């Protein structure tokens, strides 16, 4: 299926990516609405992450799950690569958080459940996402959560490419050790905290300070966080990955059970 730019009407920018913007688009013959993720070849090769784009396309295009953003295909011209994505109409969880400041236990527990199901599907194929953060979690038309942006994804066992914000990454990842599916379990913990609290647990004004905080696993909870939430988060944010629970154990955690829709 050989798409070209001329097959689409392009609309407003949906968001700012690292290598270009994502655009709302409509396919001219079908009137199918979708999102077009633009990446400038010059910038990709300079950054030396052409392998990340390849992985994104190959991994994301084969995954089929209601809580994973579909990638339908891709094309390119002289200066740009274009990923054809499922359009997520309700935007990002990042925007949702900045709108609401923090989520109640019901919305949080529900998003964690959707995330845990999507991750169960991924890990079953040994695909680890490694970049689960609010800006890569999109919302479908029913408000259902969708994992997107599989550029950091890899098949497990893996090493690590250079980084960005460290906030959502486990110690093994930042330190460049070998790592596996348990990476995403840590990230789930960070997200549960951020959804409840409004900021990630290792937030600091410096990368170096964040790194220290993550490596020592130093975080505390505001008083409003409940004991069930604390219990879940404390179980997920373990320095030793082998001590992190399996996703099954998260899905059946009493706090998740009592609060998830
Ligand atoms: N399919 C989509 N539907 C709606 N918005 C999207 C979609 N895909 C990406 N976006 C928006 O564009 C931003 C960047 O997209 P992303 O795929 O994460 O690029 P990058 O790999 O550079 O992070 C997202 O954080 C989101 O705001
Ligand atoms: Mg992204
Ligand atoms: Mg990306």
């Amino acid at each position: 299926r050989q798409w070209a730019l001329e097959d689409f009407e392009i609309g407003r920018p949906l968001g700012k990516g690292k290598f270009g913007n994502v655009y709302l688009a409509r396919e001219k013959q079908s009137k199918f609405i979708l999102a077009l993720k633009v990446l400038f070849k010059a910038q990709l090769e300079k950054a030396g992450v052409e392998h990340q784009l390849r992985r994104e396309v190959e991994i994301q295009s084969h995954l089929r799950h209601p809580n994973i953003l579909r990638l339908y295909g891709y094309f390119h011209d002289a200066t740009r690569v274009y990923l054809i994505l499922e359009y997520a109409p309700l935007g990002t969880v990042y925007r949702e958080l900045q709108k609401l400041s923090k989520f109640d236990e019901q919305r949080t527990a529900t998003y964690i459940t959707e995330l845990a199901n999507a991750l169960s599907y991924c890990h079953s194929k040994r695909v680890i996402h490694r970049d689960i953060k609010p800006e890569n979690l999109l919302l479908g038309s029913a408000g259902e959560l969708k994992i997107a942006d599989f550029g950091w994804s890899v098949h497990a066992p893996s090493s690590r490419t250079l980084c960005g914000t460290l906030d959502y990454l486990p110690p093994e990842m930042i330190e460049g050790r070998m790592h596996d599916e348990k990476v995403d379990l840590w990230s789930l913990g960070v997200l549960c905290y951020e959804f409840l609290v409004g900021k990630p647990p290792f937030e600091a004004n410096t990368y170096q300070e964040t790194y220290k905080r993550i490596s020592r696993v130093e975080f505390t909870f505001p008083d409003f966080v409940t004991e069930g939430a604390r219990d879940l988060i404390s179980r997920l944010l373990k320095h030793n990955p082998s001590q992190r629970p399996m996703l099954r154990e998260v899905l059946e955690h009493p706090w998740i059970t009592a609060n998830s829709s």
